[PDB]
Order: C-alpha cells, then sequence, then structure tokens
C-alpha cells in the first residue's frame, strides 16, 4: 500500500429525512447535560435533525418542549460507529446567536480507565463555538489531568471569520503520538501524547488510545454557551453539516 488516509466511515448527507439511523443515534433529554443547558435534545425530530439539500441541519429551536423552552439535537455515532485514531472531518457552517453553543466532539465508548467515565477516559472536542463570541473555534481535550473542572483543559482556538456564513472543514488527526486540530486544514492546536515522552504520564494525561464516537449538537445556554444569556431571537439556529468523514491512517 501507499501510506494514506483511508475512508472508513462517512455521512455525506446526500439523502432526505431523518439522520440515517445506521450512522446516527440521538442524545435525548433536557436535564442540563452537565452544563445547565436549557435545551431539550430530541429524538428523531425533523425540527431538530433533518437531512436534505445535501446537508444535515441540527437545529436549535426556542419552543416549549418536555418542560424545556428550547429543543435541539445531539447527534451521536455512539452505538453505531466508533474509532481509535483517525482523521475526523466535519464540514459545517456554525449557528449564530448569543446563547448558542454548537459542538463537534467525541466521547469514549467506554470507561477503560477508572474510576469515572469522564473526564478519566477523555473527551476530544473537535470544534466548539459559542454564539456570544462569534467566529472563534476551539479545539480541546479533556482528560483526568487536563479538564475544565481542574481548569487544566488543553485546547487552542482559531478565528474563522466566515464560520457562521460558510462551511468549514473541522478536523482532528488523532494518532498514537498526538491529536492535531485543523480548520480547513489550518492546524491551530495539537495535543501530544505525554505518555510517549514522560514515564510518569499515563491514561490521566492521554486516555486517547481507546474507541471514541462522534457527537454533534447545539447546546442552548448553560455554563459556556449562556454566560451572556440566550438571545431568543437567535432561533432557530442551525448547525449545518455538509459531511462527516472519518479516515484511518494506513501505512
Ligand atoms: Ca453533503
Amino acid at each position: 500500500r501507499l501510506p494514506h488516509w483511508e475512508l472508513v466511515w462517512s455521512d455525506e448527507f446526500d439523502y432526505n429525512g431523518l439522520p440515517d439511523p445506521a450512522k446516527w443515534d440521538y442524545d435525548v433529554g433536557g436535564h442540563g447535560w452537565g452544563n445547565q443547558e436549557l435545551q431539550y435534545y430530541t429524538r428523531a425530530r425533523i425540527e431538530n435533525a433533518r437531512v436534505g439539500g445535501g446537508v444535515l441541519i441540527i437545529e436549535a429551536r426556542r419552543e416549549s418542549y418536555e418542560g424545556r423552552e428550547y429543543t435541539s439535537a445531539r447527534l451521536v455515532t455512539r452505538g453505531k460507529a466508533s474509532w481509535t485514531y483517525g482523521r475526523f472531518e466535519i464540514r459545517a457552517r456554525l449557528p449564530s446567536g448569543r446563547g448558542t453553543w454548537p459542538a463537534i466532539w467525541m466521547l469514549p465508548d467506554r470507561q477503560t480507565y477508572g474510576s469515572a467515565y469522564w473526564p478519566d477516559n477523555g473527551e476530544i472536542d473537535i470544534a466548539e463555538h459559542v454564539g456570544f463570541n462569534p467566529d472563534v473555534v476551539h479545539g480541546t481535550v479533556h482528560t483526568k489531568a487536563y479538564n475544565h473542572l481542574l481548569g487544566t483543559q488543553r485546547g487552542g482556538s482559531i478565528r474563522v471569520p466566515t464560520a457562521r456564513t460558510d462551511f468549514h472543514v473541522y478536523a482532528i488527526e488523532w494518532t498514537p503520538e498526538e491529536i492535531r486540530w485543523f480548520v480547513d486544514d489550518s492546524l491551530y492546536y495539537r495535543f501530544p501524547n505525554e505518555r510517549l515522552t514522560n514515564p510518569e504520564a499515563d491514561w490521566r494525561h492521554w486516555p486517547f488510545d481507546q474507541p471514541f464516537h462522534l457527537i454533534m449538537n447545539i447546546a442552548v445556554g448553560g455554563t459556556w454557551g449562556g454566560q451572556q444569556g440566550v438571545d431568543p431571537e437567535a432561533f432557530p439556529a442551525q448547525l449545518v453539516v455538509d459531511y462527516v468523514r472519518v479516515y484511518r491512517w494506513v501505512e
């Protein structure tokens, strides 16, 4: 073989209707999602997750729903597809609006490393954006030693002037040695596997040698998305996804 990124999973959203149930499941609930978020993430609701016109729209809606004043979708490949290492691309246009918090990210299939699921086993934030600070995209990792609870999370950012007007390929290349974040293949952050350079480094610093699945949502408000409040006029807000593509590196 020639060394190259091999496509192993993708959704080009070339169909019509609900997110393909073979590739996508939903996170459902309005319990705050650990962030005091205001939305109810709905299941297979076309208002919140619809495919058409060559794209997926994850849509945040201001509406009275199951005790919540907003609905949204948190689309996951959990239980459908997960990967250990790879190049992960999500071509998306980000939603606008103070109170919006679109995320493209990953969580571990399993609690391999004790004694909690999170952050012990990690979280790879491929692209995070908050409406009250438009155009700035964050790539971030959370691990037992590096997480937002300890204030020790590791990530970078990059201003994407046309994030909310145009599509941008948000990508990580996650390998045994490091995670690299790209916007349109602008490398704006990388997270080295400290286990390979530091004998005292373990899963607490690099848990990313286990299968992660992809998540895509728009949170409404909560700790980060809504510390400037939630602009109700910012709705409906759309996270529009041209495609999700996952590659594995083959040598
Ligand atoms: Ca597409």
